[PDB]
């Protein structure tokens, strides 16, 4: 009665705001979501985002480029916020990622009631299980969907252990 | 050695920014920090913050009221960032808390080298230990004290 969703976001954060570039979400059932916001300003991107994140984004004709309102709607459907399953959000650390995701609904008060107010942290789980040796980091390091997938992979390894 | 800090914040957030009202930090050794920012704008507070948060704040002439720079400097001292301690940060449902804390320094890349880039989620630990029974308002130092209390019970 509970579905885990593994997510990662890319963004531009300056100490004041967090402007969403992209989000990838993978459910443990094989479903995938990925989108790139049409509303972030590429000029604001720092040097590191300009070289590592932006070049990996889809061509501007791609239907993966969506408005923020559209991404919100897409996520309400993808997370099945009106279905009977409870939702568990998982990310490597949450924090900035959780806020970026949740800001798609505006303030904290506006988040759909079934969306958890916290993200479970894979990093904490990994450490809780004695820091198992893990597979190496994939090649497309800063693509949000590739990242999310890899997080589901690691979650399965960490939890499918003998313990 | 490793030192755990438990913290909580109050703020005004509007889906874009997080304007820090106050922060409370408690170390495992018993040390406590609390401050209220002289830089948030109470006019911008929603009705919920107006009624539950602001009236719990100290009177205006209390030296608990500090600038954002003073709070940053206060925290670098309280967390002992110049020492050889390793630091763990812990909060309960703390995604926005972690951002609020980090924004005291700027982007997260401005964080001092020894402060961790993530805050451990006390609610995840709780559920991982089988959701043991925890005891029984929106004052950040009282909240932070209470997280340590719960941590000690969860790990007892
Ligand atoms: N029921 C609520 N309505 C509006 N904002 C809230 C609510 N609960 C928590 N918050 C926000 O999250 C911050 C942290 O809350 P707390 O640590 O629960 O005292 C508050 O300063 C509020 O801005
Ligand atoms: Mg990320
Ligand atoms: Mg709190």
């Amino acid at each position: 009665s509970m579905v885990r969703y593994f997510y990662d976001t890319e963004f531009i954060e300056d100490g004041h705001t967090i402007e969403l570039i992209s989000i990838g979400v993978v459910a443990e059932d094989g479903r995938e979501y990925y989108a790139v916001s049409t509303e972030f300003d590429p000029e604001r991107a720092g040097s590191w985002v300009r070289t590592h994140v932006l070049p990996k984004l889809p061509p501007p004709a791609s239907q993966l480029w969506r408005s923020r309102q559209q991404i919100r709607l897409d996520l309400e459907e993808f997370l099945r916020i009106d279905g009977t399953d409870s939702i568990e959000l998982w990310a490597w650390v949450g924090a900035y990622d959780h806020v970026a995701l949740c800001q798609l609904w505006g303030p904290m008060t506006a988040l759909p009631p079934t969306v958890p107010r916290f993200t479970r942290e894979l990093r904490q789980l990994w450490e809780d299980r004695g820091c198992p040796r893990m597979p190496p980091r994939p090649r497309d390091v800063h693509d949000a969907l590739v990242d999310a997938r890899d997080q589901l992979r690691r979650f399965r390894l960490i939890t499918s252990t003998d313990d």
